[PDB]
Formats: C-alpha cells, structure tokens, sequence
C-alpha cells in the first residue's frame, strides 16, 4: 500500500489534498470556524485503483517551541507512516509562498533528515487562481528563488489541485498526479524513505515483538533525539 505523507504549513490545503487524494471527506478541513484536530490523522482507502495509505499533519512544520507535543507528534508522524513514506507530499499554496513555507521545508528536512528531499512531490493547491495560465509557466517564471531551489531539489517533480474542483476537473488531476508518482516510484525502484526512528517505529508497532521494552514516553524520547541529529547535520554545511 501505497504510504503518503502530507507536510506544509498549516492553512496551505494539507487536509483538503488529502481528502481529493482518498476522494472522501476524512481529514477536518474547516472553511472558517475554530479546528479541533490537533494531531496526525491516518486514512487508508483507494487512489486510481491502488491501494492507498495518507498521514496527514498537524503544525510540525511552523516556528514553534521545543515541547512534548511537537514531540509526540512527529512520533505519530513516524509511527503511522512506519516503515516510511514513499511520497512527502509538500503542500504549497499557489500564489502565497511567504516566509511561513520556507521555514516549513527547513523543518521536513528537519523531521526527515537526509534523503527525504529524493521523496518530495511539491503540491500546488488552488490551482484556479492561476487564471488560465500553465503550471510549468508559472513555475519557471515567478520571482520567488525560495520556491525556484525547491523545484530544483525535488527534480521538477510538481502537480496542481483544485480542491474544490468538479468530479471531472478532480479527475483529471489525480491522473497528472499518478504520472508524477509513476515517475518516482520507478526512479527510486519502489523505495520509501527510512531513517533510525522509523526503523524504531516499524519494530514498535509490528506483532510478535513480545518485550515492550519501550514506552511512549521513551519513544517520544527517541524522536527528539533523532530531529537533533538531523539538526546538527544539517549545521554541518
Ligand atoms: N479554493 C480552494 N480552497 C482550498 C484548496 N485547498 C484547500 N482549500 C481551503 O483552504 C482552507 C485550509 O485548507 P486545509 O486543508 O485545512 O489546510 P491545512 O491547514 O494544511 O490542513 C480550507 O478551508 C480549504 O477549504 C484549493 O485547492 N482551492
Ligand atoms: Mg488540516
């Protein structure tokens, strides 16, 4: 099954990708009104005809104080996405990419570490406010070098959603998302992207595993020591 994580900023359209993705209302995503999910959410269902796993996040990925609640929610993060995600499917806004997002993908390196970047599908969500104009024209032509380094990291690999777009108008763009999918599955050979935390995490939660040495508290332990190690080499530059 297929494993997806969405990561971005909050307000960026994570949740309702996610929804568009599955084809169901699963994820809250509120119009106005005041939130209640404050943790990862994790939705299994069926994506052009394959089987389909989405994680999708709370505010990991925002300026923010080192506390047991970022803590205990990148190990959700791992935990539901454990061995590792295939995809991280980095959520931008079209249009509003502000300071907020380039702090956001500082901090999916930051939760990942290395290698993460090689698994990174961008995602533009409201895709209609690009009038009648081309994504790749777009992309190559917006005076934001923040936004031109990560095209250039993630090697061109980069889709659009209408959210609340029609069925045949979310149809079409599922399919333009599969090809970018198909593309990287084959240039990574069907590879997810893995680290120590979420080897841990996978040998966690597997049965048969018959000690329960580990605890929640040591786990989220384990997680922050492991982001501290993607912070130190990630200094190193
Ligand atoms: N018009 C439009 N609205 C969107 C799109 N994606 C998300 N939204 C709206 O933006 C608001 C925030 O989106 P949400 O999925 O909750 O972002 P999140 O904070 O990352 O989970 C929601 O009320 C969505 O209805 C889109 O592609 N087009
Ligand atoms: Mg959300």
């Amino acid at each position: 099954a297929l494993r997806i994580i969405l990561v971005g900023k909050t307000g960026c359209g994570k949740s309702a990708t996610g929804n568009s993705i599955l084809g169901q209302p699963v994820f809250e995503s509120k119009l106005r009104a005041q939130s209640v999910t404050r943790t990862c959410q994790v939705k299994t269902g069926t994506w052009n005809g394959r089987k389909v796993l989405v994680v999708d996040t709370p505010s990991i990925f925002e300026s923010q104080a080192d506390t047991q609640e970022l803590y205990k929610n990148i190990g959700d993060c791992y935990l539901l996405s454990a061995p590792g995600p295939h995809v991280l499917l980095l959520v931008i806004q079209l249009g509003r990419f502000t300071a907020q997002d380039t702090v956001a993908i500082r901090k999916v390196k930051e939760v990942f570490g290395t290698g993460a970047m090689r698994h990174v599908v961008i995602l533009f969500t409201h895709k209609e406010d690009l009038g009648g104009q081309a994504l790749d024209d777009y992309v190559a032509n917006t005076d934001n070098c923040s936004l031109k380094d990560l095209v250039r990291e993630c090697e061109r690999r980069y889709c659009a959603f209408n959210n609340w777009g029609s069925v045949e108008e979310q149809r079409q763009q599922q399919a333009e998302l599969l090809a970018v999918i198909e593309r990287l599955g084959r240039e990574r050979e069907g590879s997810f992207h893995s680290n120590d935390l979420f080897l841990d995490a996978q040998l966690l939660q597997r049965t048969g595993a018959g000690a329960c040495q580990e605890d929640y508290r040591q786990y989220q332990a384990k997680v922050e020591w492991q982001v501290e190690k993607h912070k130190q080499e990630l200094r190193e530059n």
